[PDB]
């Protein structure tokens, strides 16, 4: 599944709703601890629309469990990410992924 742990609290009340655009900063790490992606390098937040399934399942479900302003650690099992095959050259087969995610705004 996806586990969500608070690093810094959000407002506790404003949770993403289906069809809203979710605006975040993130860093993604493998189980070996290595960073494979981050929006922070780009100085431009990442945006996705909740419900479009245009991010992996653990994001669709995990970021929906965050309140605006929260920074959270998401631990995502392979079946909620890239599964048996992974994404060759980037994500190993059957990989658990760890993200540091900050929910900046909803639009
Ligand atoms: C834009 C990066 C996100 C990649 N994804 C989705 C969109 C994804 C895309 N892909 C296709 C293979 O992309 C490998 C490189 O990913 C980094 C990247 O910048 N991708 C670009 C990308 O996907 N973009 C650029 C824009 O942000 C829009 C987006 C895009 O084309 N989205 C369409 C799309 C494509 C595939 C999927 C998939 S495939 C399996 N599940 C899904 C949901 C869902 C939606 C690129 C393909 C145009 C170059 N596989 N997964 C994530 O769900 C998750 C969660 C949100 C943040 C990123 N990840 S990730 O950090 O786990 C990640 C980073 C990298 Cl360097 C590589 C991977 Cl495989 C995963």
């Amino acid at each position: 599944g996806v586990q969500v742990e608070t690093i810094s609290p959000g407002d506790g009340r404003t949770f993403p709703k289906r069809g809203q655009t979710v605006v975040v900063h993130y860093t993604g790490m493998l189980e070996d601890g290595k960073k494979f992606d981050s929006s922070r390098d780009r100085n431009k937040p990442f945006k996705f629309m909740l419900g479009k399934q245009e991010v992996i399942r653990g994001w669709e479900e995990g970021v929906a469990q965050m309140s605006v302003g929260q920074r959270a650690k998401l631990t995502i099992s392979p079946d909620y990410a890239y599964g048996a095959t992974g994404h060759p050259g980037i994500i190993p087969p059957h990989a658990t992924l760890v993200f540091d995610v900050e929910l900046l705004k909803l639009e």
